[PDB]
């Protein structure tokens, strides 16, 4: 009855991860996404399969996933992981089609928010589940669901954490992530990678990128911006660690927040969330918890 890779059939090519090609398959009739590593990338595959069977890590606004296998084709193994399919695809690929109404943004956003708290929130207890941080957080790592929700994605990368003693359970290699989307203490090397509380605090800042991606495309009155990545008027269009660390460390610039946000209450919330995740100092950040209050407080007022 369990969902197997013998019983998938692949229909269609639907992208890439940083390692895995992505296909569209049929599982008993139903739409299922595999992602697809070879055999030599088995150290990828076996991280985010660990990661994806998490005690207690399912939530509406984490990808739900279905089950690592492995499928031989007489000739060579590959080594599957399979989760839900959504339609829209990425976050980043939706808001480049679409422009979204304040509820639509305001729906975007705080299932985000969601997300990012329930996977840096410890569960204590039997069925306890630990801390995580994301660690490649971006608009291109979060899918859009049929409601108009997100849900996280790419978990390949992230770290767990064990707080009794303040251990992490991998040793975290510098840098990982996306350049473009990278914390400034990520870019300077100045990130104590010891202490778990400095990787939710640069998913925090990634995220207020990811609000900044959202806002340009709420459309009130017909006025919205052109989608764009974060430092798309800054940086070349696939940067080096040295072009973001000038811009983000030296330059200290953010990217900018037009004044028609200043004109609507749920884009001047917005704005302010994105300002207090932006901070090159990661203590001074705004939490995933605090974040989904403002924005439930947003929500229900809108």
């Amino acid at each position: 009855h369990m969902t197997i890779a013998r019983d998938i059939v692949l229909q269609e090519s639907i992208g890439k991860g940083r390692f895995g090609e992505v296909w569209r398959g049929k599982w008993r009739g139903e739409e299922v996404a595999v992602k697809i590593f070879s055999s030599r990338e088995e150290r990828s595959w076996f991280r985010e399969a660990e990661i994806y069977q998490t005690v207690m890590l399912r939530h509406e606004n984490i990808l739900g996933f279905i089950a690592a296998d492995n499928k031989d084709n007489g000739t060579w193994t590959q080594l599957w992981l399979v989760s839900d399919y959504h339609e829209h695809g990425s976050l980043f690929d939706y808001l480049n089609r679409y422009t979204v109404t304040v509820e639509g943004m305001i729906k975007l956003a705080l299932s985000t928010a969601s997300g990012l708290a329930h996977l840096h929130m410890e569960i204590v207890g039997t069925q306890g589940k630990p801390a995580i941080a994301h660690r490649d957080l971006k608009s291109k790592n979060i899918l859009v669901k049929k409601n108009g929700t997100c849900c996280i994605a790419d978990l390949g990368l992230a770290v767990r954490h064990d707080s009794a003693t303040d251990t992490i359970d991998i040793a975290p290699n510098h840098r990982v992530g996306t350049k473009r989307y990278m914390a400034p203490e990520v870019l300077d090397d100045s990130i104590n990678m010891k202490h778990f509380e400095s990787f939710k605090r640069a998913d925090i800042y990634a995220m207020g990128l990811v609000f900044w991606e959202i806002a340009r495309r709420c459309s009130i009155g017909g006025i919205h911006e052109d989608y764009q990545l974060p430092y798309y008027d800054l940086v070349p269009s696939d940067p080096s660690v040295e072009e973001m660390r000038k811009v983000v460390c030296e330059q200290k610039l953010r990217p900018n927040i037009p004044n028609r946000w200043q004109s609507c209450e749920a884009l001047r919330v917005m704005a302010k969330i994105m300002r207090e995740c932006w901070y090159a100092n990661g203590a001074a950040r705004l939490t995933a918890l605090r974040i989904k209050k403002t924005l439930s407080q947003l929500s229900q007022q809108e």
